[PDB]
């Protein structure tokens, strides 16, 4: 129970990574955004 996307999948620069987007989706929510190369939820 300590998965974490964030520090778990990389990201880009920021914006919109279907990486991201990908794992928060797949963990039980929507999506999510990328922040200086960080994988955060929305």
């Amino acid at each position: 129970d300590r998965d974490s996307c964030v520090d778990k999948s990389r990201c880009a620069k920021y914006g919109y990574y279907q990486e991201c987007q990908d794992c928060c989706k797949n963990a039980g929510h929507n999506g999510g955004t990328c922040m200086f190369f960080k994988c955060k939820c929305a």
